[PDB]
């Protein structure tokens, strides 16, 4: 089923071409077919230096794949494939790349996929995923590199292709071991209406609606295995923005992604690959991820280092204010100097809070990994035994290396979600991740979002500092289960699983000593799903009940992980496990407090609050 591919032939070569409006929207999505082909005569005289494996064509599957392999360099193994873009050759989009994985002694496989430069046939979305695989069939059968020690780079539009060959290689267990989505098209429709402008109605709308999933990366990944390295690395401009949208969705379902935006312009290669060719190609193995997270339990031990309701620190708890009336510290910083800033000149109440803020907003991106695999593992085993759930998710939300105030929230959702509403648990998380993107990294971003970011990190804070728990001017609760009415693990199961409402939320908020927790239930018949939330082990959801309680119990109880006793809480008359107390919470009263005086954003409209304006 997969022999040996190498092929050359002499021919020149064929084309497709349609009927009139799909020639001039083949046009419109792949490039001119004269820009397709189009090598410039600089690129050949120096393509034509192959003096020194360097010229490649492959039986394709509607015909020829012409193109060129580029050897490694002057002296640790290892080849990229790399997948073009639309609009011109493959040997004009390399050649600003080609040369930066060379120096380092990285070969590189630049092939055309169908209808570019010189290889036989017309683009299609089916068809250039079946090129992209032929490249691959050419790297591991014609050439034997070892296993998987490949990346496959990974571009606008070799991005979604790039996603669908690193699915089907994991799945045909070839598994490719790093991808590479380089200033990617996040989907065929939002790469047309985002370098087009806003969201006309004419044909460039038509074109859009008629390309729907199309080259959607996210859509492509599903399948992927999550631990499998994706580098994402967005441009400066409106594909970026989408982009980032991209890695805050990407993240938050749990794939491994890393990278930041860049400052670089979409056709910036030379430029980008200067700055990011060490981080790529240290991009691909785990040490790697030891080598990050010794960096990683490094700020752990500053935060280790490190009022909240006195006038002053609130003064000074906000953007841009530390930069005027704080002297010895610069924006760019990292935490580790900005933490050693505080203990240099220790300082007043209201220059204590303007470091707070800036020592704070960095602190939110670190906030989100690492999340220890035990979790990870009782969620797969759920899934795996009996009759395999349906809508059974998993969210990497912020672990608060610092809770108290998300599992107020996540509750306030899945009221509104309840409701008619849906997927605001999911955009309030995904929010939380492009908002410390935008705080950890302020340059980049515009004024208005380096503004908004700090309106939701202040609304956090908000929470933090006044509880409704502690309040007087209305009660946000239903009952209060404490005491010798307490419920037991199991009590929280049934209470959260008991379908004598089927129509109605379960807010139900699980208090330890220690962390504060929440758990739930949403929904209609079978979208009826029961989830829980736990501050360092991420979120879950199941619409099985009994999957609940699998997790639920195996999570507290000695049974798998005994996450009970470790949360320090107290045993009851039999010798089990009881919560200190357990709110049931009304969440129309909850969604409406507001945590800060004066303003009138209600819970519900901290869910609401924008990070990236559009």
């Amino acid at each position: 089923e997969n022999v040996a591919i190498e092929n050359d032939g002499t021919p020149p070569r064929d084309k497709e071409s349609l009927s009139p409006l799909t020639r001039f929207l083949n046009n419109e999505l792949y490039g001119e077919k004269d820009a397709r082909r189009k090598i410039g005569e600089i690129t050949q005289t120096l393509l034509d230096h192959a003096v020194e494996s360097q010229k490649v064509t492959l039986k394709g599957e509607v015909g020829r794949l012409t193109g060129y392999y580029h050897q490694g360099a002057a002296s640790s193994g290892k080849v990229v494939l790399f997948l073009h873009g639309s609009g011109s050759s493959a040997e004009e989009q390399a050649s600003e790349i080609r040369n930066h994985y060379q120096k380092q002694g990285i070969d590189m496989l630049a092939v055309n996929l169908r209808g570019y430069g010189e290889s036989d046939g017309g683009p299609s979305e089916k068809g250039l995923y079946q090129d992209a695989r032929t490249m691959f069939n050419y790297l591991v059968n014609d050439k034997g590199i070892d296993p998987s020690n490949i990346i496959i780079h990974g571009y606008s539009m070799g991005g979604p292709i790039a996603a669908d060959l690193a699915r089907y290689a994991a799945q045909n267990g070839q598994a490719v071991s790093g991808l590479l989505l380089d200033r990617p098209m996040p989907s065929m429709t939002k790469a047309i209406t985002a370098h087009e402008v806003a969201n006309p109605a004419g044909i460039v709308g038509a074109i859009a609606k008629a390309v729907n999933g199309q080259f959607s990366v996210e859509k492509n990944l599903k399948g992927l295995p999550k631990e499998t390295p994706i580098l994402l690395l967005t441009d400066n401009e409106g594909l970026g923005e989408e982009g980032e949208k991209l890695r805050a969705k990407l993240a938050i379902a749990g794939y491994n992604v890393t990278g930041e935006q860049t400052f670089y312009g979409h056709e910036a290669s030379n430029r980008l690959m200067g700055q990011y060719a060490d981080q790529i190609v240290s991009g691909l193995f785990n040490a790697e991820q030891a080598a990050v997270e010794a960096g990683e339990v490094l700020k752990g031990l500053e935060k280790d280092f490190k009022i909240r309701t006195t006038k002053d620190f609130l003064n000074g708890y906000k953007n841009d204010h530390a930069k005027e009336i704080v002297d010895g510290f610069r924006s760019d910083m990292s935490i580790k100097q900005l933490v050693d800033l505080f203990v240099k000149g220790s300082w007043s109440a209201e220059q204590k809070g303007a470091l707070a803020w800036e020592i704070e907003s960095r602190a939110l991106k670190v906030t989100f990994q690492n999340k220890s695999e035990k979790y990870n593992r009782l969620f797969r085993e759920i899934a795996s035994a009996g009759v395999v759930d349906a809508k059974a998710t998993e969210q990497l939300a912020p672990q608060l290396m610092l809770s108290d105030p998300l599992s107020k929230l996540v509750l306030v959702a899945k009221q509104l979600e309840n409701d008619g509403q849906v997927g605001v648990a999911r955009q309030l998380l995904e929010k939380m991740y492009s908002a410390a993107a935008v705080l950890s990294n302020p340059t980049l971003y515009s004024d208005s979002e380096n503004a908004n970011a700090s309106k939701l990190l202040s609304s956090l804070a908000a929470i933090h500092a006044k509880n409704p728990m502690h309040d007087t001017s209305m009660k946000v609760w239903q009952e209060k289960l404490e005491g010798k009415q307490a419920l037991t693990v199991n009590g929280v199961v049934e209470k959260i699983t008991d379908a004598s409402a089927n129509g109605k939320p379960v807010l139900l908020e699980l208090d330890a000593p220690g962390h504060a927790m929440a758990a739930w239930a949403k929904g209609s018949g079978d979208d009826r799903v029961y989830g829980f939330y736990d501050p360092n082990a991420g979120i879950v959801e199941f619409s099985s009940a009994e999957k609940f309680g699998d997790y639920l119990t195996r999570f507290f109880g000695k049974s798998d992980l005994n996450m009970a006793q470790s949360y320090k809480l107290g045993k009851n008359d039999a010798g089990e496990a009881i919560f200190n107390r357990v709110v049931v919470m009304d969440g129309n009263t909850l969604a409406s407090y507001k945590p800060t005086f004066g303003d009138k954003t209600t819970m519900q409209g901290i869910l609401d609050l924008p990070v990236f304006d559009a």
